[PDB]
């Protein structure tokens, strides 16, 4: 059971995507990280320099890690589980089109559920929970909450705020 052994982590956006501005994109992450912050004692921290816990980024094909991308379709991105150096970080496929939208894949949506490993939650079970293995839209972008099953689970690893 991988977990981070401290409330506060700090992130760094490596670089961005060719699909959206580079302000839709810190949006998203920062709008994934505190659906999280919110329901958590964790307080996550901006860094534009360094190693940071987080290293969230962009990438097509083969990228760096032990799992390559496989272009349009399929598997959009990944996260590690809690650790050191590679675990924590967060990568986005490049070879989607992210939207803020709904006309491809939604950044935010992936986002968030990307967060959601590299805090250590595995998928769940609940078809309406953000952790849920296959990737879904939703008609009204603002709508969207943390499912009640995802709330316990990462409650269940640091608690209630
Ligand atoms: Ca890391
Ligand atoms: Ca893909
Ligand atoms: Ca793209
Ligand atoms: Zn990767
Ligand atoms: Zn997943």
């Amino acid at each position: 059971i991988p977990k981070w052994r401290k409330t506060h982590l700090t992130y760094r956006i490596v670089n961005y995507t060719p699909d959206l501005p580079k302000d839709a994109v810190d949006s998203a992450v920062e709008k994934a990280l505190k659906v999280w912050e919110e329901v958590t004692p964790l307080t996550f921290s901006r860094l534009y320099e360094g190693e940071a816990d987080i290293m969230i980024s962009f990438a097509v094909r083969e990228h760096g890690d032990f799992y390559p991308f496989d272009g349009p379709g399929n598997v959009l991105a990944h996260a590690y589980a809690p650790g050191p150096g590679i675990n924590g970080d967060a990568h986005f496929d490049d070879d989607e089109q992210w939207t803020k939208d709904t006309t491809g894949t939604n950044l935010f949506l992936v986002a968030a559920h990307e967060i959601g490993h590299s805090l250590g939650l595995f998928h769940s079970a609940n078809t309406e929970a953000l952790m849920y293995p296959l990737y879904h839209s939703l008609t009204d972008l603002t709508r969207f909450r943390l499912s009640q099953d995802d709330i316990n689970g990462i409650q269940s690893l640091y608690g209630p705020p």
